[PDB]
């Protein structure tokens, strides 16, 4: 099993690692129909999204998605340093697959 | 897919962006019949609500609504600065569609 | 729609508003059979409870009751000032209907 | 309804009130099969548990049990002083029925 | 029945206790298909995972898995000192079965 975010990311197609080593700059949350999502940006301008649960989402992935949004909201409020993001680059904003935080 | 709240807001009818750049002054939560909701106000007097989950709302929307109330409660308690709010202006108080927080 | 706790409290029968403007003094939680509830008191001796979830009332009522217990616990831990409580006075301790927090 | 932990505890069989007036010394959590539980200890050596949710527990019981585990974790991490604990003393460690927290 | 993490860990096969007495160094969360897991690291490099769910995990087991992920996330965010870890050593990285935290 992957021991870290980098090996984990290399296991999928259309994913790429982003090394930020910085806290989340802004956090956006929408409850709007068909746009139930979260968007975070960093000071340098990089924007990422936690993708809206569509048909392409099982039931085990639906829970991890809700988990990710909880993680991002609390990481933002506590000014936690996000180290890396593994994202799907075939989507705009890039969609978050994984996150790693290191104090 | 919107990259920010302003663009995401523009995709709906009767919406409106409010720039508060202020912490929530008050938080009111009700569990009373057919009024299971949260109401927030800012020092400027602005009052907003998170609509009661009802008939129109499907499941992904019912949980986004629950997440929004969680978000406002934790934002109120941590004194987080709310930047903008996308609201449906055809309701009173205006109902919240999305929220952005910055730094 | 009601825009504050006093107006919302008035739409119900035999309710009453309590102005505390103080933090919760103590928080009691019970998982014991038929008394799965939370009880809070203020330094002045006022004691309030969140009703135990009964079958006949709808599940949105059940979610709101659960949220209210989450809200009281975190308000207690963070020493948040509670402004007013709207309660059903036909119960003792008085059962909470709504709560407002403001500093 | 009971208005405090002492009165509530006296409504059950084989219960006992423990007065701690101290923060939880340690918190243990287990996800191992049939040992899904939380165990807490205090400086004075007292050890208490939250029972595993067997398929004997009513609907509301399983949910109150999950809440208690959330409460113990957050009380531990915030160093919240625990006032009294009502436990069923016919189990080892004694099983928690109710908890009161007061400053 | 078991009163601490050591006794509880000894009740399983392929488990072992790790004494760390230190805060989590890094936290990794993944929402990716088949890798919906959490990975933690300590300062000396030691890595542990909370295993991805499956039908092997009865429903009560899946709840405890979700709870553990929540616990590691706030423990990391709060820099809480983790004392011991009971892990399954037949997997790589070693899978977490129980955690104990003592300040
Ligand atoms: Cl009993």
């Amino acid at each position: 099993t992957p021991q870290n975010i980098t090996d984990l990311c290399a296991e999928y197609h259309n994913t790429q690692i982003h090394t930020l080593n910085d806290k989340i700059f802004s956090y956006t949350e929408s409850l709007a129909d068909k746009r139930e999502m979260a968007i975070i940006t960093f000071k340098n301008g990089a924007t990422f999204q936690v993708e809206v649960p569509g048909s392409q989402h099982i039931d085990s992935q639906k829970k991890a998605i809700e988990r990710m949004k909880d993680t991002l909201r609390i990481a933002y409020l506590t000014e936690a340093k996000v180290e890396k993001l593994c994202v799907w680059n075939n989507k705009t904003p890039h969609a978050i697959a994984a996150i790693s935080m290191a104090n």
